[PDB]
């Protein structure tokens, strides 16, 4: 037996509190009028998570396989990685990151306190002493906001993690590592390198590099749990292609053989919950290793498949692919196969996947491209999603603050959209003026790494990623429009024809404010006044400091860039 996890039976424990009813206050109507449609996720149903995640896994490695494993080494062979300092790992510690069990937080790494530093010195040098303790990790059910699909509630997801000690010689070991490999390794095919721009403009590119264009998108079965002891060994034997030193080489076995691959999960309470042999999803390596993985997988599945002249796409367990049809029929059989070879690699599908021919139909990394114009008329593609989400996560935040704001993340993500631009600045500048807080900085996630963003830097930041059409975009599809106004009334949120009201009330409020509010009156609000002010560069924009934004992902992996 090949389990990924074997259960004790003791319960996964919450560590406060947990919400799952949508929190209402004075402002939560004038967002969203069907509050039983928003649930938060607690450990009431790991039960029923527990019971998905939990399964044998076979795999049988063939030459394919082998092969593309080999090219992959021969190109991480070209990386050189560095061992952070102490500080520099401890710097990287998100301000609000979970505590040790050793009697400091987060802010005594983060200020480099004597007892906090003392004990990352000595699980560093356990780590070097000691290669086979398996490491011991918590387990919790994750909180997370969604709407109900009647079609109605998930399960929470499962977070494990290891000690604050740890995370930290993770970092030390490994950031330079995770950060640059993956880049190296599977050049325009790693997804995070790329802003949502950038991302767009390589699946256009990418598109258009077909005769007959067909693309998929894979969905893996729970990702996390069908990662082997041999993937996690194969993922090492990758890292250690890379120039490191000796110190680090040691670092990155020890990880491997005592976190990496498996050890035993203890919930909030201290009672051991069983053991984990798949992926951990609150390590360092989730993302790069999830990413280096399914790149192999898929990779040989498209050999095995005999796909033609396939372009991937590769963010974590997300994964598309674009290659040359050879009709519809072959099409579907080449599929079957690409489905097959996965499974045998123990990859297999949630739902099959489905030949597309139209590049909007896509959706990965739960969006999709779409088509607006800009000031000048012209076609300009755009990376948007369905809206649910969001708008669901949206109304927690209006009455709830949470370590993460989503609306921020997804105001920057998603800038040119028709519903960020509509519905979330619009109704969280509403907010942010009446409680006089535009200059306060909010922490949000881009990529799974957390910043420290103050919202009247929106304007600068949105011209940085997405250029100043961002501010100008109109003429939405049809689909995309309905899709939109379709959401709204699922969720019994206000149409867009109130919005764009509210926004020229929003609008004159900020510009009211003067200075930085002014300008996010003027950029941001732009499209709500038929006398349309003409937008230019912003001089503040060329002075941010967004190095390390879209370069490599970091779900899980505790890590905070300010
Ligand atoms: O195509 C036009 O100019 C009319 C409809 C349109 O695109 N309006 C629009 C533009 C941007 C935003 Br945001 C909302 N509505």
């Amino acid at each position: 037996h090949h389990m990924s996890y074997t259960w004790t039976g003791a319960l996964i424990t919450p560590c406060a509190a947990e919400e799952s009813k949508l929190p209402i206050n004075a402002l939560s109507n004038s967002l969203l009028r069907h509050h039983n449609m928003v649930y938060a996720t607690t450990s009431r149903s790991a039960g029923l998570r527990q019971k998905k995640v939990t399964f044998d896994r076979l795999q049988v490695l063939d030459d394919h396989y082998r092969d593309v494993l080999k090219e992959m080494k021969a190109k991480a062979s070209t990386v050189k990685a560095k061992l952070l300092s102490v500080e520099e790992a401890c710097k990287l510690t998100p301000p609000h990151s979970a505590k040790s069990k050793f009697g400091y937080g987060a802010k005594d790494v983060r200020n480099l306190s004597s007892k906090a530093v003392n004990h990352i010195h000595s699980v560093w040098k356990d780590l070097l002493e000691d290669t086979v303790t398996p490491i011991d990790t918590t387990i919790m059910a994750k909180n997370e906001v969604f709407c109900v699909q009647p079609e109605g509630r998930k399960p929470a997801r499962l977070i494990v993690f290891p000690d604050l000690g740890v995370r930290v010689c993770e970092k030390m070991a490994l950031y330079d590592v995770v950060s640059t490999l993956p880049q190296v390794v599977m050049g325009s095919s790693y997804g995070f390198q790329y802003s949502p721009g950038q991302r767009v403009e390589f699946l256009v590119n990418t598109w258009k590099s077909k005769k007959n264009p067909m693309g998929f998108s894979y969905d893996t079965r729970c990702f996390d749990s069908t990662v082997t002891e041999n993937d996690i060994r194969v993922e090492e034997s990758i890292y250690q292609c890379c120039d490191l030193a000796p110190e680090a080489r040691q670092a990155i076995k020890s990880l491997t053989e005592r976190l990496y691959i498996g050890g035993p999960l203890t919930n909030s309470k201290g009672q051991n919950c069983g053991y984990r042999r798949c992926r951990a999803s609150g390590v360092l390596t989730t993302s790069c290793g999830n990413t280096l993985t399914c790149y192999l997988k898929a990779s040989a599945a498209c050999r095995a498949a005999k796909l033609q002249d396939c372009t991937m796409l590769v963010n974590g367990d997300d994964l598309v692919v674009i290659c040359e049809s050879a009709g519809t029929q072959e099409d579907a059989a080449s599929l079957r196969v690409f489905t097959e070879a996965m499974t045998r690699y123990s990859a297999p599908p949630g739902d099959p996947p489905q030949p597309e021919y139209d590049l909007e139909l896509i959706t990965s990394c739960s969006s999709n491209v779409s088509v607006a114009h800009d000031a000048s008329g012209k076609r300009v593609y755009y990376l948007t999603r369905d809206p649910t989400t969001p708008l669901a996560r949206a109304a927690w935040e209006t009455a709830r603050h949470t370590p993460v704001n989503s609306w921020l993340g997804n105001i920057i993500m998603y800038a040119p959209t028709l519903w960020a631009r509509m519905i979330l600045m619009t109704h969280f500048f509403s907010i942010l003026l009446a409680q006089e807080q535009l200059e306060k900085a909010l922490d949000c996630q881009i990529y799974g790494a957390c910043y420290s963003i103050e919202p009247l830097d929106l304007p600068q930041i949105i011209e940085r990623l997405h250029g100043l059409s961002a501010f100008s975009l109109h003429s939405y599809s049809p689909g995309e429009i309905n899709r939109v106004a379709s959401c709204l009334r699922k969720l019994g949120v206000p149409p867009l024809r109130v919005w764009r009201h509210r926004a020229r009330s929003v609008r004159a409020r900020l510009l009211s404010q003067g200075g930085r509010a002014a300008t996010c009156g003027k950029y941001l609000f732009n499209w709500a006044v038929k006398t349309k002010l003409k937008l230019t560069p912003i001089p503040a924009a060329s002075r941010l400091d967004l190095s390390g934004w879209f370069v490599a992902g970091y779900s899980g992996g505790d890590i905070y860039h300010s």
